[PDB]
C-alpha cells in the first residue's frame, strides 16, 4: 500500500497557497499519499474518527487544538514532522529564550517580567526615563519589550531620550503598516513582558526557513519597527532580499531544529555587532514566493518519510544528496 502522509492544521494554512504548492510536490512521489484532513474534522470530530496516517505533519495556529492533535498522535502513532508537544512551548517567548539558552544559541540579553495580574505593582520592576531595571537588571534605551505570549505581536521598541523617546508599536500588518510611533515613553502597565536589548542591524531582519536540520532558507525584510511601512511589489507580497547564511547561521539553524524537533521551522535573526542573534522562533512557517523553496521542501520531506518508513513497507529506497539551501 501506498504511505499515507497526514495533513492536520487550521484551514486557513492546510489551504495557503504555499502549502497547496508544496502539497503537490510531495504527492509526486510515486509511494506517498497525501491526505488533508479538513477542518471540521479536527474541529467537532473525535480523534478516533480522524483519518489515518503513517507520517504526521501537523502544527498549531489561531484557534487549533493542539490537546486533539496529541492525542491523535497518541492513539495512532505515526512519524511525526514537527513535535506537538514542543509547539505547547513555542507559544511561550519564555520557553522559546530559555531553549536558545540551553543550546547556546546567541540572543539578546532578556529578562522576564512576571506580573500577578491580581496584584500588578508587586512586580519587580524600577522605571527611569531612558531605562528600565528588571529584576535588579538595568535596560538603558532602546530596549524591546514583548508579551510573553508568542502569539501576541505587540512588540514595541522604546526610543532613548537622545534619539526623541517615544516608542515604536509593532503589530501584525494590516495592509501596508507594520508598525506606528507612539509619544508613549512608559512601558506598558499591564501584562507580562521580555525586556531585552535592542540589537542594531542594517535595517533588515532575516527569516530563516529550515526543512530538516540541514537545509534553511533565508531571505531578508524591512525591519517593521524602521518607520512602519511595509514595501509590497506588484503582486502585493512583501519585498524580500537575498540572504544566504554564513557557517555559523547555518549551525544555528540546525540547532534551532533539532531542538524545537520542528523538521520545518521558522525563525529570525538579527545581523548586529558581526555576530548573529536569534530573537524569535515561530515553529512551522510559510514561505510565501519562492517556487524553487516550494521544490526543495517537497523533496526533504518526501525523503524524510522514505527514509523512514520505506524499509517498513518493503520500498527500495536510497537516500539522495540535498542541497543545504
Ligand atoms: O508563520 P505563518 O506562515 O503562519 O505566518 C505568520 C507570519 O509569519 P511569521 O510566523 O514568520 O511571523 C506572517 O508574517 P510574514 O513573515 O509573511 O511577514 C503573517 O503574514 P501577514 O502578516 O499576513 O503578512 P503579508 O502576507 O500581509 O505580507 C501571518 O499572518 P496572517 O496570515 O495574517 O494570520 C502569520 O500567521 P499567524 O501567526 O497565524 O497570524
Ligand atoms: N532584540 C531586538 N533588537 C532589535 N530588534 C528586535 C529585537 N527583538 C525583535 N526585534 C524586531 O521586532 C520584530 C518583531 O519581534 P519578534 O520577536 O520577531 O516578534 P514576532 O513573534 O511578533 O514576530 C523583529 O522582526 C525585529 O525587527
Ligand atoms: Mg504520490
Ligand atoms: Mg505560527
Ligand atoms: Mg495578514
Ligand atoms: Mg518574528
Ligand atoms: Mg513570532
Amino acid at each position: 500500500r501506498q504511505i499515507v502522509v497526514g495533513i492536520c492544521s487550521m484551514a486557513k494554512k492546510s489551504k495557503s497557497k504555499p502549502m497547496k504548492e508544496i502539497l503537490e510536490r510531495i504527492s509526486l512521489f510515486k509511494y506517498i499519499t497525501v491526505v488533508v484532513f479538513e477542518e471540521e474534522v479536527i474541529l467537532n470530530e473525535p480523534v478516533e474518527n480522524w483519518p489515518l496516517c503513517d507520517c504526521l505533519i501537523s502544527f498549531h495556529s489561531k484557534g487549533f487544538p493542539l490537546d486533539k492533535a496529541v492525542a491523535y498522535a497518541k492513539l495512532r502513532n505515526p512519524f511525526v514532522i514537527n513535535d506537538l508537544n514542543m509547539q505547547y512551548l513555542i507559544q511561550d517567548r519564555r520557553e522559546v529564550y530559555s531553549i536558545l539558552q540551553a543550546e547556546g544559541i546567541l540572543l539578546p540579553r532578556y529578562a522576564i517580567l512576571n506580573r500577578d495580574p491580581n496584584n500588578p505593582k508587586e512586580c519587580n520592576l524600577i522605571e527611569g526615563e531612558d531605562h528600565v531595571e528588571v529584576n535588579g537588571e538595568v535596560f538603558q534605551k532602546p530596549f524591546v519589550e514583548k508579551p510573553v505570549s508568542a502569539e501576541d505581536h505587540n512588540v514595541y521598541i522604546y526610543y532613548p531620550t537622545s534619539a526623541g523617546g517615544g516608542s515604536q508599536r509593532l503589530f501584525r500588518k494590516i495592509g501596508s503598516r507594520s508598525s506606528v510611533y507612539s509619544p508613549e515613553s512608559n512601558v506598558r502597565k499591564t501584562g507580562s513582558y521580555i525586556y531585552e536589548e535592542f540589537m542594531p542591524t542594517d535595517g533588515t531582519d532575516v527569516k530563516v526557513y529550515t526543512v530538516g536540520p540541514d537545509y534553511a532558507h533565508a531571505e531578508a525584510r524591512k525591519s517593521p519597527a524602521l518607520d512602519g511601512k511595509v514595501e509590497r511589489d506588484s503582486e502585493g507580497k512583501e519585498v524580500r532580499y537575498p540572504v544566504i547564511l554564513n557557517a555559523r547561521e547555518k549551525l544555528i539553524a540546525w540547532k534551532v531544529c533539532l531542538a524545537f524537533k520542528q523538521t520545518v521551522c521558522g525563525f529570525d535573526l538579527l545581523r548586529a555587532n558581526g555576530q548573529s542573534y536569534v530573537c524569535d522562533v515561530n515553529g512551522f512557517s510559510f514561505v510565501k514566493n519562492s517556487m524553487k523553496y516550494y521544490d526543495d521542501c517537497a523533496k526533504i520531506l518526501g525523503n524524510i518519510v522514505m527514509r523512514e518508513l520505506a524499509p517498513q513497507f518493503h520500498i527500495p529506497w536510497s537516500i539522495p544528496l540535498e542541497a543545504e539551501d
